[PDB]
RNA sequence: AGACAGCAUAUAUGCUGUCUUU
RNA sequence: AGACAGCAUAUAUGCUGUCUUU
């Protein structure tokens, strides 16, 4: 029961204090202030944070001017203010800042990795069949605040996968095709999708003089020399554009490949490494924590040895009843209350579409007892299944598959489901890497029907049981049978908004817009979704979208006064909370909005298996929480909820949040996220494509 | 047939530096 | 550990000069 995160105690108390300190001379574009700021270390060559509009110099500096072209080539210029005495922080931004230019300066993170090779170099390649691959350590430093105002050094050790293969090799001499598979550029940080390729032998010779003088890195910058001076590499070059219109050579991108989209064979060599022992890592993690203390002390950076403790663990309502009203009293078995477990029937006769892939004929066996034990099962609980029609597609490659489910899928129109049973594809191209189950989910969804998924693996692997209970689980769900509802969510909460928006981007401008929303009843039932797009709307997208929302919870009548949470999968801005103030007034409510922010957190290393409600908690009300219990294969990340106003207890907000984690409907597999927010982001973006508007909505979760 | 040096190639070797891994 | 750059070096064989040997 003791949690330890990798966060450390940090500041900084140095015996000079005297910093210079300057002012740029027109008010800095938002967007261009970290470009600046970056410039201003290369230039000075000392550490320096942004406070405010002014830029401070860990350092003397008798340049009263300071010119910085940006890569547009425009020069943003800076006055010199003049010394100025630090006498300390005003944020975790500028103390973030300063400490990664120190290590910057030092060399520690760079004299790490490479002592890392020195070492486990041989133990870091990996082989299989054809291609070859590497896993690279990736350090990471973020500086966080505590509720008690410390500020903490967020201290990370991760690998990154990447094979041997620079793009120019790729385009060059293999390929068709490619785009869309995100890169690294050697010797820079960065790492994003690419969003357009041409050859080079388009640009004139002014092109690569511009970019040579302006690259901050001196990958990029070597890289451009080249071809500037080389004369005919230039045709041989391409170019490419990344997702912050960021524009290098080929030569200097790699690719950065996911565990999934490798192989079979590859990946379980690969994950003994990329997934890790937790004490392992947190070994790791201070190994690199003491040569950082040791290059920074000297300078007066002070860095707590020891990592913080998990503040305890929450309890939530994880009570649970069927249609009859049976309890977690029956919970100390989950199976053995699904089993027994007696649902929540609205749909009597269910009809569903059955779609087998597989590589030969005479073989559907397990899959037919299967599909058998399952509707007997489900009958016991009052539902038939009438099978509308088989598919049996076979295939050899998943692009065979792939290809031939399309007119399939296509055609299946009105059923409440689909299930579809895999065969296992065991590899294909590195890059054509598409995932079947992936593949069969998105065209699904797109339609709006359940599906169920599932792999023959699956089969082959696991218990007929074991399988059965799982699927039944869900298959009830989908459907609208709620095999359980919850007894209670603590608060007095009266519905439970989760809000998804994605947006698609032309020059800096939002153009399409997919919005998702999906609103829970106070025992956390669901109500109803809308799955919404809109066009484009200037400055007036945000003010929009979210009115749409309060307007449809006055037309399910939710009546004034009636309290009402909001869950985002991600930051919300200024322009938006603002916007859930000016509508909690016009319509009545009292409104809880909670930011979820789920990647990057900082990881809970512990021996008790049973995290779920582990905390911990920051500045400004949020709260690292953990939300699925650890598993061995896994790499457990928690999430971070942020109450960015109202009348609860964050603690209880998390509370909530656990509980409607269970309203996933998935009691077998770990779900990070609760039922408001799960998946909606998949959702919202898988739609943006769908060519042509959408409105739709409905009162069954049709999506898990 | 021999010792010097200066040149030619090949092979093999020792150190430094850079990047692979800023 | 490997690839590129910059230095150092061994051994084999000839090469041109050069002593000697007048």
């Amino acid at each position: 029961k003791e949690a330890l995160l990798n966060l450390y105690r940090i500041e900084y108390r140095p015996k000079d204090t005297t910093f210079t300190v300057f002012k740029p001379t027109h008010e800095i574009q938002k967007e261009k202030l970290n470009k600046v700021r970056w410039r201003v270390f290369l230039q000075t060559g000392l550490p320096t944070f942004r406070r405010e509009d002014e830029f401070w110099c860990a350092g003397k500096v008798e340049k009263d001017t300071l010119y910085l072209t940006l890569s547009n080539g425009e020069i943003v210029e800076l006055k010199r203010v003049g010394e100025e005495e630090f006498r300390g922080f005003q944020n975790e931004r500028e103390c973030q800042e300063l400490f990664r230019d120190f290590l910057t300066k030092t060399k520690v993170k760079d004299k790490f990795i490479s002592d890392f090779y020195k070492k486990f170099r041989d133990k870091i390649t990996v082989q299989g069949k054809n291609r070859k691959i590497a896993l690279i350590p990736e350090v990471n430093e973020k500086v966080l605040k505590s509720e008690e105002g410390y500020f903490l050094l967020h201290l990370d050790l991760k690998f990154r996968i990447q094979p041997f293969e620079t793009l120019q090799t790729l385009l060059e001499r293999n390929d068709f095709n490619p785009k869309r598979i995100r890169v690294k550029p050697i010797g820079i940080d960065f790492v994003g999708r690419v969003q357009d390729v041409f050859k080079a032998k388009e640009k004139g010779e002014e092109f690569f003089r511009l970019c040579m003088e302006r690259s901050t890195h001196k990958s990029s910058k070597k890289a451009w020399e080249e071809l500037l001076k080389n004369r005919e590499l230039r045709e041989k070059a391409f170019l490419v554009v990344l997702e912050k219109g960021y524009t290098y050579p080929a030569t200097i991108l790699k690719p950065v490949l996911t565990y999934e989209n490798l192989e079979d064979e590859e990946r379980n060599e690969v994950a003994d490494i990329v997934r890790m022992e937790p004490g392992k890592r947190l070994n790791l993690i201070r190994y690199i924590l003491r040569r950082y203390v040791k290059a920074l002390r000297d300078y007066g950076w002070y860095i707590s040895p020891e990592e913080e403790r998990a503040k305890g663990k929450l309890n939530f309502k994880d009570t649970v009843l069927d249609a009859k009203g049976k309890n977690t009293k029956v919970i100390t078995n989950l199976r053995k209350f699904l089993e027994l477990c007696r649902p929540f029937v609205k749909k009597d006769v269910l009809s569903v579409e059955i779609i087998s892939v597989s590589v030969y004929k005479k073989l559907e066996w397990r899959k037919e007892e299967f599909l058998k034990e399952l509707i007997n099962f489900l009958k016991n609980k009052g539902i038939k299944l009438k099978i509308k029609g088989k598919s049996l597609i076979l295939a050899q490659t998943r692009e065979e598959a792939k290809e031939k489910l399309i007119p399939v899928i296509n055609k299946i129109k009105d059923v409440d489901l689909v299930i579809v049973f895999l065969e296992e594809y065991p590899k294909v191209d590195p890059y054509k890497s598409f995932l079947l189950y992936d593949f069969v989910k998105r065209e699904l969804l797109k339609k709006m029907i359940p599906s169920q998924v599932i792999l023959n693996r699956t089969l082959k692997n696991e218990n007929l049981k074991f399988v059965l209970l799982n699927v039944a689980e869900q298959v009830l769900a989908k459907t609208g049978n709620i095999p359980y509802k919850l007894k209670e969510i603590e608060g007095k909460v009266d519905a439970f908004v989760g809000i998804d928006i994605s947006r698609i981007t032309r020059d800096g401008k939002t153009v399409n817009a997919v919005a998702f929303t999906k609103i829970f009843n106070s025992k956390g039932e669901l109500v109803r979704y809308y799955l919404t797009s809109y066009p484009a709307f200037g400055e007036k997208l945000t003010e929009k979208a979210i009115g749409d929302v309060f307007s449809l919870l006055e037309k399910l009548g939710f009546k004034k006064g009636s309290k009402i949470v909001v869950h985002r999968d991600g930051r919300l801005y200024r322009d938006e909370v603002a916007a859930f103030k000016k509508y909690g007034e016009l319509y009545g409510y009292s409104l809880e909005l909670l930011e979820i922010i789920k990647r990057n957190n900082p990881r809970f290393f512990s021996n008790e298996k049973f995290i779920k409600g582990y905390f911990y908690k920051l500045s400004e009300d949020s709260v690292i929480l953990a939300t699925y219990n650890q598993v061995y294969e896994g790499t457990h990340q928690p999430i971070k909820v942020r109450k960015v106003y109202g009348e609860l207890p964050v603690e209880v907000l998390c509370s909530q949040i656990l509980s409607l984690t269970l309203m996933n409907y998935s009691s077998f597999q770990p779900i990070k996220l609760p039922a408001t927010v799960h998946y909606s982001d998949k959702i919202t973006k898988l739609m943006l494509r769908g060519i042509e508007p959408i409105k739709k909505e409905g009162d069954i979760m049709y999506w898990l």
